[PDB]
């Protein structure tokens, strides 16, 4: 099932997401229920946006938030919810939402995949239109869905993604 | 696994529904398998029709006739096959079809996943053209594949469909 | 799971094929993963090039390269990712690729499923133009990633695509 | 402009169909305006039913109802609305409705397009399940319109096709 | 051609409108070219968003910021750039950007296509979500475009809508 | 009409292209119809192949083969049939056929629609594995079309490009 999935192969390098939410879909949030491993309609979203690259998260790692770190997946074409991609972190996104701060990373898919990321190595590497979609669709997809609000603080770098993997990793074995 | 999950909430007014089929597909007629919980393929519609709704059921549920109750579940969008739904039963649709009482619920989205059906509290509240293509689709979509027909008897009310899950649910613990 | 699906209800004649990849889709390549059951992404297919049938496995068997019989699957509509699919076989192509010989089957939808196929008995009653289309997506499909490359042997019949089932179950149990 | 096109290279062997409505696709009857020839919405369909084949109409023609010619014509994938094929006809579907008699025709695409129709000469050769759903499609699509019915009286030949075509194309001019 | 389709069957409670942009699409915006009547790819929208509902244009009518009056549309599923769909206007949303006033009117399927939109006589009658999704729209769409800006300024009644459809009829002719 | 489109706002550098097959679309092949300037189909594709960008034309252009010059061109999303775009030439694919010498242009979609191709200024600027995928479609699309072969001779500059265009815009004027 989806929660036997490994983490990576070599974290914090080679990394496997779990993806939830095709790029370009309808609005449909999904989530994996961590009971279950089954695809759960979490909401129809208010808003008319959708997910600039295709969206899910690292299984076994906790975030400070109490869920696994969430990922962004960039690729040419927009993969199936459910599916597993094997990608390398270069960069994350740090918002504060109504709790306090929130950090989302950008993986790009793994060589073995694919070579047409081989190039982005780190955060000044991603085309600058695809950050500022995603930092606009982070600041605006919950505006109708009020009592939530999100405020973008910027990019960093491959070590801070890096990071934000080991330390999750690390606090899902324990707490 | 698709296997374990709930039949709802708090039954009968919370339930979940587990999406077979999704509101205007191709003419593919999945079902869950009740031994593996993977999807199959039940058989190809020889009719030119979709279903004017996503289609599924509860687990943990038994109906007379052998099998989980079934559900219709409007949405905004079509939901992806395997996925899992909350929502609240408000009218049932009665049929006979070669062996005898069938029934389908309708259940609509819970408020938590969307609100765009809150004022719909029981079957006379739910849009005419609606009703009148899901009694439609039922009494003609196996025309081509005889030995088989359905007829439809009428319309049921909130407190209906409720008593149909309790019964089934009830009725699958024990037998 | 996926990973405790049947080979089939009564080997060679009457199987399940594992669904991966669909006819006609993006060029993502997909495989179930045989430790999880999950999909995984194996890699993005860099010709522009698609599946012309649904591809799969036979769950259950072992070919001589070490993986379960693939398998061909023409539908008149695309199938989902992890879809089962009751199938019988009619047919095999032979290849060579960089190690040695390959073969794919191509099974057809059962009669339960469909009628469209009653007629396709064995390997001389598929369509010409649509086994000229596999060989050709065989003899191309990784010509940009190479070290890769496929020969085409040509086609065989029904009872050899059956001998192939039964040599890859067999060969399963035991090694 | 499509109301300069043809009626066809070689009439009635050789004609040109206008595509107004694709296979499968939603349900939105789509019609030519004579005067503009722009693509018009008729209706939105009331029934949860799709066309099994393009649909749509041979240019300088005219029925005896007072409009062009309508033609169904299958193709391996749906057709663009608008765009225009070359076909031949192979067999009519004659009915009555509330207004009165009424014959559609169907076409295969011409030999220069595709040879997969090639084996089709006339209205027998058809496959089997088609006619049927072309059938059950005009007898039910529009069940749910007040005052509307459709009953279908059965199929003539390539001839009484050809006839049609040459009866309407020079009650075209001559008037 | 689109150029000669006309403004409306009987103005301005029965209206024609050419169709630029489906709801739901990828993030293209179409344009009817005025010289030639074609479709011109006027630009790639840069923020992750989609039209809520079709969107066009009433031909022979021109605004104070000259050009044609546009509408919105509802319709239950996408239409075709290029197609021309009969509508009633129930309402206008007012706005400024940084050329100065807009407007833009919402217009819903005429009966002859749809009683799905006949209890919807005015503004307040909309579905407030719909309101709520077309306002956040144009208030975010052009959010990456350096220089330019959307403030909403409210909505008006069907009599507003009516009475620039109107003016901006008789000033497309007197001039 | 199509048939009035110019060749572009300043040629050589600032052209329009009418678009004929979409990016990454069914294998059905389009043209424009010169009388009529209507969308004709030329033929269903029969290997498994797609376009790897957007294909058309240039209007008022002669190619020394006879008919206007042909360009690719990409984009972030597939475009509409009949649609006209916006472009500057960067590139030139020159090959052989069984006819002869062919060559078709490569062009990106003007700034003022998409400032995503700013960077792309000749022809070693493309993506190195969109170059080697659209010479892989030219060699391979038409193998198993009888009589019919494709020979990539090479690529040549943005200059070679923008030659070819005034080539063929004066050859369709002075004949």
């Amino acid at each position: 099932s989806l929660l036997n999935v490994p983490a990576g192969k070599d974290l914090p390098e080679d990394i496997y997401v779990v993806i939830e939410i095709p790029a370009n879909a309808d609005p449909i949030k999904y989530e994996i229920d961590k009971e279950s491993g089954a695809l759960f309609v979490d909401r129809f979203m208010s808003t008319a946006m959708f997910y600039p690259c295709n969206y899910g998260y690292i299984n076994h790692t906790l975030s400070l938030n109490g869920d696994p770190v969430d990922v962004l997946v960039p690729t040419p074409y927009p993969l199936q919810p459910g599916s597993v991609i094997r990608c390398r972190p270069v960069g994350v996104l740090k918002m504060t939402d109504e709790a306090g701060e929130d950090a989302k990373l950008v993986a790009v898919p793994h060589s073995k995949l694919s070579k047409e990321y081989d190039h982005i190595k780190d955060v000044n590497d991603l085309p600058e239109l695809l950050k500022a979609q995603i930092a606009h669709f982070f600041e605006h997809y919950k505006d109708l869905e009020k009592g939530k609000w999100v405020k973008v603080e910027g990019w960093e770098n491959a070590e801070a993604a890096k990071a934000e993997i080991v330390a999750s990793f690390e606090r899902a074995k324990n707490k």
